[PDB]
C-alpha cells in the first residue's frame, strides 16, 4: 500500500506572479492558520498508509493540504490569490467529503475554514 505522489509545488511552465494579495495569503493567512491548535492534520498531505486509511485516495482524487499551499506560495507558484484560495477550498472540501458531520476532524476543519474566511474577507488591492 502506497500513498500517491504529492501535489506539485513548482512548475516552470505554469504562469506565476508575486502579488500583494498572494504575499498576504502567505504572511498573514497561512501563517496565522498554521499556528492554530487545529492546524496539524492539514499541515502535510494525508499519509493514508500511516493513518491506515486505505480508501482515502479512492474517494479523494484531488488532494490538497496547507503544507503544499505553503510551498506553492513560497515558490511563487500562483498567478493570483484566487488560485490559492481555491486550493484552501479543495483542502476543506476533501475533509468534508471523507469524514462526516460531528467528527472531530470536521470540527477542526470548520474552525479553520471560519478563520480563513475571516482573514480573506479583506485583502490587499488586487493585481
Ligand atoms: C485531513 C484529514 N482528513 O481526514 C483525516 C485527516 C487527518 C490527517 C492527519 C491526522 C489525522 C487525521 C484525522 C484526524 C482524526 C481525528 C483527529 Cl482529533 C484529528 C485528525 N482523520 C483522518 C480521517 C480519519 N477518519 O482518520
Amino acid at each position: 500500500s502506497t500513498n500517491p505522489p504529492p501535489p506539485e509545488t513548482s512548475n516552470p511552465n505554469k504562469p506565476k506572479r508575486q502579488t500583494n494579495q498572494l504575499q498576504y495569503l502567505l504572511r498573514v493567512v497561512l501563517k496565522t492558520l498554521w499556528k492554530h491548535q487545529f492546524a496539524w492534520p492539514f499541515q502535510q498531505p494525508v499519509d493514508a498508509v500511516k493513518l491506515n486509511l486505505p480508501d482515502y485516495y479512492k474517494i479523494i482524487k484531488t488532494p490538497m493540504d496547507m503544507g503544499t499551499i505553503k510551498k506553492r506560495l513560497e515558490n511563487n507558484y500562483y498567478w493570483n490569490a484566487q488560485e490559492c484560495i481555491q486550493d484552501f477550498n479543495t483542502m476543506f472540501t476533501n475533509c468534508y467529503i471523507y469524514n462526516k458531520p460531528g467528527d472531530d476532524i470536521v470540527l477542526m476543519a470548520e474552525a479553520l475554514e471560519k478563520l480563513f474566511l475571516q482573514k480573506i474577507n479583506e485583502l490587499p488591492t488586487e493585481e
